[PDB]
């Protein structure tokens, strides 16, 4: 019985930043220490935490989805894109929490709380999904799961993918379609391709990018009908379809095309 960090979702736990790795030009993996080397976070697969801080005089609270798990003693890993100021004309101020995190020095602390979220993966194809925050979970067990992620929307998918692949008795097959702006924006590409290499029978992997490099073997553009049809399980297998990305991605690229392909709303879930 490892000691749990997050014992009550309303309590704040200040955690110390101990390591930070560059994922790419704007994205970073931040590692924070748990209260002791023997602690686990206490995070059901599929759920996220919230960070909070007073930034420039305002309270700022933001969700982040750990990619680590309760098998990882002593630490928690977040994968976070930094939205820099002076960069995007529509957002000259950049992002509040992400730039605050980027400015943190090793040893600095920030408050975690959680876990939260309507979906919990219970292993071996079994998902517990609440219709909303005031209702009981509906327990859905499936043979396969379609996953559509855009940018940092990869993080809840990776939690689930990792949970499945770890258990040789979990025969759930994941089909992931991962969208990013450019090839260099494909976050955690080595990790994802390692997973495909090690677990090709249970993990299908495909990419699309807004703008494709010269030699490119995957897709190009926003997520469309063809990609969904060719890279997620067919509606007949009745997979669960999970989605996580920018809201217009969900609204304009995922939902209408899931419908066109024939995936019913009951089988779809947006993180
Ligand atoms: C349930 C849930 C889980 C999430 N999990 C994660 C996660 O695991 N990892 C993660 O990185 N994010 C995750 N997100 C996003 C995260 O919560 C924040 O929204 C993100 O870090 C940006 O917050 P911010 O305070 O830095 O930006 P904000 O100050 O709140 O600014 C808002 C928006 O302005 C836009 N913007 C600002 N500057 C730029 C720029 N330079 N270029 C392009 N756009 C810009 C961005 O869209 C930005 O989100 C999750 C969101 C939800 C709802
Ligand atoms: N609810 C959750 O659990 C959760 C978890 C992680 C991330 N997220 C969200 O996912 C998003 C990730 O942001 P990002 O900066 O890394 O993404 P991004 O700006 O880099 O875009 C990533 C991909 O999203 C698609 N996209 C972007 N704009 C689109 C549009 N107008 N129409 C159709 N498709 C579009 C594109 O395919 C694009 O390549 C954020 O909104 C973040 O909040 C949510």
């Amino acid at each position: 019985t490892p000691a749990i960090t997050l014992e009550n979702p309303d309590i704040k736990y200040p955690l110390r930043l101990i390591d930070k790795e560059v994922v790419n030009h704007d994205t970073r993996r931040f590692r924070f220490a748990l209260p002791s080397p023997e602690h686990i976070l206490g995070l059901p697969v599929g759920q996220h935490i919230y960070l909070s801080a007073r930034i420039d005089g305002n309270l700022v609270i933001r969700p982040y989805t750990p990619v680590s798990s309760d098998d990882d003693k002593g630490f928690v890993d977040l994968v976070i894109k930094v939205y820099f100021k002076d960069t995007h004309p529509k957002f000259p101020a950049g992002g509040k929490m992400s730039q605050y995190l980027e400015s943190m020095k090793i040893g600095d602390t920030i408050e975690f709380r959680g876990p939260n979220g309507l979906l919990v993966y219970q292993g071996k194809g079994k998902f517990a999904i609440r219709p909303d925050k005031k209702s009981s979970p509906v327990i859905k067990t499936v043979k396969s799961v379609g996953m559509i992620a855009g940018g940092t929307g990869i993080t809840p998918m990776l939690q689930v993918i990792r949970a499945i692949m770890k258990d040789p008795d979990d025969h759930t097959v994941c089909h992931l379609l991962f969208a990013n702006q450019t090839e260099k924006d494909i976050l955690l590409r080595p990790e994802l391709e390692e997973l495909r290499n090690e677990h090709s029978a249970r993990f299908k992997l495909w990419y699309t990018v807004d703008r494709a490099p010269e030699a490119w073997d995957y897709s190009q553009g926003f997520v469309n009908e063809e990609m969904i049809r060719d890279h997620l399980p067919p509606p007949e297998e009745e997979p669960l379809v999970l989605m996580c990305g920018p809201p217009p991605m969900i609204q304009y690229a995922c939902l209408p095309n899931l419908e066109r392909v024939g995936h019913p709303k009951e089988r779809c879930f947006a993180f």
